[PDB]
Parts: C-alpha cells; structure tokens; sequence
C-alpha cells in the first residue's frame, strides 16, 4: 500500500504509475503546466543515485490522487527520464530551502 512515504504523504506503486503516465505524455507533446513549467529538467543538484540515465525530469504526484493540471504542486515529484523509466520519488518535506529528500 504505501510503497512511497514523502513527509506524511503515502503514494502506492498505481499513484506512481499514473501520475508518470500523466508528466511523460506531456513531455512527449512538448506542453507544460503550472507556475513552474512542469514536466520540466530535473538537473540532480541533490546528487541522488538514479539507477537509470540520464536526462531526468520532475512531475508533481499530488496527494488527493488527481493528476496534476497546473494548479498548486505541492512538495512531492515523481521523476522519469526519456525511457519512461521510474528514477524516483522525491519532495521537500523536510528538506530546507528549494533542496529535495528521496522519499522512502
Ligand atoms: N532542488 C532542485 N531544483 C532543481 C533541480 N533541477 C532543476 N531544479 C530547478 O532549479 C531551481 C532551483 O532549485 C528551481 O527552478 C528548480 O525547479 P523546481 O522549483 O520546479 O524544482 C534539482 O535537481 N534540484
């Protein structure tokens, strides 16, 4: 059931799923939503240990189970390369200033 743990955020491995299908189709159509761009890059900065390649990009996962359409974001990002390969989960939920923490 809770696969992802973000802060007190509990994401399932479908959440997952469907929220990557949802950040990699726009990708794909070249479009974006929100504030923020997203999907937009996401460079690594934190240097976390992807087991899949490079280049990354971050898409909110939003608690309440709807797919993200530019509204508020949130602290939580699933973050997919061009292969639709899963690199991981990850939020700001304690972490400190714009910096992430992996989820668990
Ligand atoms: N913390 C963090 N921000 C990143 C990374 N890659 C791109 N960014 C963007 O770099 C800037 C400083 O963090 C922000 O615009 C942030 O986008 P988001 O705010 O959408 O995450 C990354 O690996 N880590």
């Amino acid at each position: 059931a809770c696969d992802y743990t973000c802060g007190s955020a509990c994401y399932s491995s479908s959440d997952v799923s469907t929220a990557q299908a949802a950040g990699y189709k726009l990708h794909e159509d070249g479009e974006t939503v929100g504030s923020n761009s997203y999907p937009h890059k996401y460079n690594n900065y934190e240097g976390f240990d992807f087991s899949v390649s490079s280049p990354y990009y971050e898409w909110p996962i939003l608690s309440s189970g709807d797919v993200y359409s530019g509204g508020s974001p949130g602290a939580d990002r699933v973050v997919f390369n061009e292969n639709n390969q899963l690199a991981g989960v990850i939020t700001h939920a304690g972490a400190s200033g714009n910096n992430f923490v992996e989820c668990t």
